[PDB]
């Protein structure tokens, strides 16, 4: 079986809150098997270096043509093969690699999780952002979470607003909710280490379990002296964008926890080497999400499932957020977590028709 | 005096929660005097490298053959030849040097302790593991044990379930007694760094006196972390596998407190020059047990009998904890400690037909 | 597929040197399909905790056990569980895992290198090792070896005799052979410090590519400083007993080579994580051995195919020692290389009567 | 055995060079036995604080008054008592320590080298120091120590001239004996870095083996420096002043080699904590001497022979350059090696006529 064909299709799906744009990936075997994989970011480039549109114009011109001819069964020396052409574009190799795996797992009739050594687990805890804006309501929602058993941890993005107005605000929820949920904040970066000082010291003694990335990657002496003081955990995310920065940040004992994003790194298999990288030096594991459809969920997901330990769970709610989907297999969340069938590849097949009807 | 047979012999006890396997060691001497040794972990290879079983084959096979024919009173010699043909193995070692120092004792009518320099006591403080899972029963056996003088001191074990549960235990147990015992506590290695941050934080601001190995040996600098960060001490118990992890600990300042085992350091000894190292960095010393019998307590206690200071106790408790022994005199616990006689060797004897009863 | 019987026979081979001893691995299968490996060591426990004897005591009383009964093909599921259990033993869960991969490969049709992602290569460069002990005799073995296009990279064992000594034999073997070869030694942890610095110097001042483990593991500091001024640059073997070493190393930047060893680190895949490691901090790699025979030379192969780069080569010699073998399939060495065919599993089948006859 | 008296008498003996001040020490037990000691040092206080007189008075009214009725059998004890009530004081403690382990040796009917752990050779390699000043003469008296087999290592004091002077000096002889003989330096302190950095450089090029105590123990990151840069290795000596200060520089990595000397560390058992701390990190060894007589020398020496491995040979050459002795057995030079008897104690008697002859 050799690669014959590699389509990258933008594909703008509406949301429960406006838009989401997916780069949807299909790779066509000699074989006659089909693999599918993601490559979606957030907010064109204000999350990271790869836009939509700049995913499918370097997948049509450089990656797809190194590819065709390629055996489509020897995942590893085509993705070499990739790292040698193109330096980063993670999440353009995240979205090819997700679906050589897929078409690989269907030619072979197991899981992507068994192609990646075995998986432990069937289920993944699974996180829930609060996003409203308003405090009331993020409190009901939260409850409502609760009482219908979809999420029992909660996630609150802080960094936009003055720093006393956030506090304010995430203590609130916390103070409420009570030992019912897990709170934890994502700054995405908003805050500089002066600013961080104090809001950590209070977010900690507050009850809030982790701090995500509080600060600039380009910080990199105020990550480790926010990692040695804050009384709450630090959890780092956009600091790592590549495996190599893993290492670093590891041996700079730069965080004592790593959200671990396909994207990010390249893969399913290149969050795999994050992951054993931050095992060997102890650090706890989170998997984390770019707001991926449910392919790249799943492709997530069946990564994850191997890991020994993900100590502070997942946030694979992504598909959640979207009113329509491409796919036909609807992903289940139930009693707090994600469930991961045992159906060859990602066990996912495409809607045409709804393919057609969303994609630009 | 040359040294003729080595025996050893695996036996399985009895104990009052099971069974506990000894490796009884019996090193016969031309002029007639046997020394006895022990050689004991806990759960198979969960706690260590070796098994009752890898240390018997190992004995039989390369360690005994070296020994054989050699000067019984040259321990020194003796035990820098097994170095040198054997990596690791030190709780095989440990037992072979417990035997040698034993006979060479009842030899020149000397305690072992009085071999090692002289002793600056004779009773060892001894702490008591708290281990029925229930607080309330917990508590009532901590009662009891100050009752009848047997123990102020009590060591929790924990990191078995959620952190939170745990710490709510621990808490628990320290609110009821008050200033009348000391309680410690002991991860165990099972917490990541993430976990140990807010915990120790939690344990010493509500009065548990040291947290003994919080996190995974693999874990450097997380343990130098968090040395300089939690509130109550941090000491080191399996990051010691040898005595030159000791000087590594010592040099990084990862722990103010290491435990003492022989087994983990290669017999009465070596487990001194761990003790000097500590000494010499100015870190405080406790006497640690891989739950042995009397044998090897009392080849603990000889060797801590010559230190100039133990700051926070032993927990040399393991004879307390088997219902039935292969040795003929009882271990004096009395008024919290733990006597030692001035008797030649170990002081002890085996009972032959509790040994042959016993014995697999 | 589900493990039905795994049986652990220890085997005596002859060398053209003496005998080495070899624990074959046989694990059976449900579906009838069953997988060999290989967990073999250097002198008893003179290069490692483990022993032959050791080995096969603990697969057959604990490490066994806990796998019968579990799926054969969840070969991740089964590793961790082992590291569950028990704490190091890494040559003897290198056998298990090598089996279960045999197994897996045969299972589905695939060799071990592409169920561990895809092979990069088809044949690996092999070096060897001048053992005479004589300069004359060395050099001639090592004109042979060329002449024959068996050998252009020779490696070296030095450190028993006087510095001084070991120095000039050197030195005259890499004058005599001259750019026509690659001389590389390896010091087996025997100098100290003080010895290395001349030594070193001496070496990379004539010729000598690389210098292998040239000080004890216990010596951190020393490994770091001499990798900071030797001429020539140093590879860590004995330091690595673990893949968390592996990190720590990194961290520290103790050497800018490692040695892979999947007896080291716990078999093929553990191999892999410490070779991911190491690639993620640029440092070079070079395939070991401990001189097994064909079954763990293959299981290594099969994981070296899969890297990017092995800077150094490999040194997997390891059948041509023995004289008689235990597989019916013997290794192709040829044009300075070892060659691996695409057949499922290790490619390899064992020779029941020679297996029978050198069992003990 | 109580112990009983403890006489120190100040003793002048004539040199072959001038005179060398010894403090002997005498303590009588209640068993009748008596055991020897010795306190001395170089030059008043240049070489130390403590003199010999200095060394007596505080014998007398401070050290002597604390051990008189303590058992003479439980040395530990009662050198942990005078550490006790005294700081430093070393020497003094040396020549008490070492009397109290030749009486127990001649109660037990053992040397100190097995009350010690035992023996691992009979005999230790002697280096010789060429004082001479002449560079001719040194030369001459080399090529004399080799022919009569008494030595083949050779030390130079360096440092009183200028630099340039004492190199071409140092490499006269160097260049003249050849690989013959192993030339060595010893700094005592002289230089400063800056005066350091070019004469190390020329010292290493020239063939000198080591460079003892170049600089001051003042500047420890000189040391740490000189370690790091020079070609020859680096050996501290007065920067070890306890066995303390001997983690320090082992912890800073200051040097590459030790020198243990029992008067800067306490005694023969304290001189093998320092040593075992080297050990422990992976330090060469050095046997050093501060001019003692007989009695100084055989403790030093049997506390050497339990040691695994002293890479640089010892300086116990101190009884050669005294004219007159105040012992009955004299030393036994005799092929590049001192010879230590297998005799109880030290194995040396007083000669109570020349005691009193030469006593102040
Ligand atoms: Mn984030
Ligand atoms: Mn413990
Ligand atoms: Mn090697
Ligand atoms: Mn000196």
């Amino acid at each position: 079986a050799l690669i014959e064909r590699i389509d990258a299709i933008i594909v703008d799906l509406p949301t429960i809150r406006q838009q989401q744009t997916l780069v949807v990936l299909r790779v066509r075997c000699s074989d006659g098997v089909e693999g599918i994989g993601e490559a979606t970011t957030v907010g064109g480039l204000a999350y990271g270096y790869e836009s939509p549109e700049g995913i499918k114009a370097n997948i049509d011109a450089h990656l797809a043509p190194a590819l065709i001819g390629l055996a489509a069964d020897n995942i590893n020396a085509a993705m070499l093969k990739l790292d040698k052409l193109a330096k980063g574009n993670t999440f353009a190799k995240s979205g090819i690699e997700s679906a050589l795996l897929d078409a690989q797992g269907k030619r072979l009739g197991l899981p992507v999780s068994e192609l990646l050594g075995g998986r432990v687990r069937d289920s993944l805890e699974v996180a829930w952002t609060l996003a409203s804006g308003d405090t009331a309501r993020d409190i009901a929602e939260a409850r409502h979470m609760l009482e219908i058993r979809r999420h029992r941890v909660f996630k609150l993005k802080i960094g936009a607003n003055p720093v006393e107005q956030d506090l304010k605000h995430v203590v609130t929820i916390k103070r409420e909710l009570g030992d019912s949920a897990s709170v934890r904040v994502d700054v995405n970066q908003y805050w500089d280490e002066s600013q961080a000082i104090r809001a950590c010291q209070v977010l900690g003694d507050n009850g809030i379990d982790l701090i995500e990335q509080p600060i600039s990657r380009i910080n990199r002496g105020g990550q480790v002296r926010l990692n040695q003081r804050t009384p709450a955990p630090i959890m780092a995310d956009e600091s790592i964008e590549s495996v190599e920065d893993a290492f670093s940040l590891a041996a700079d004992g730069a965080a004592s926890i790593f959200a671990l994003k396909i994207a990010k790194n390249g893969g399913p298999r290149a969050v795999l080497r994050t992951a054993q990288i931050a095992e060997a030096a102890g650090i706890g594991l989170y998997g984390g999400t770019m707001l991926e459809g449910s392919i790249g969920t799943l492709a997530s997901a069946h990564a994850f499932l191997t890991l020994r330990q993900l100590t502070w769970g997942t946030e694979l709610f992504g598909p959640l957020l979207l009113t329509e989907e491409i796919v036909n297999e609807p992903p289940q969340y139930r009693d707090f977590q994600l469930h991961i069938p045992r159906t060859p590849g990602l066990g996912l097949t495409l809607d045409e028709q709804r393919l057609a009807r969303f994609a630009r």
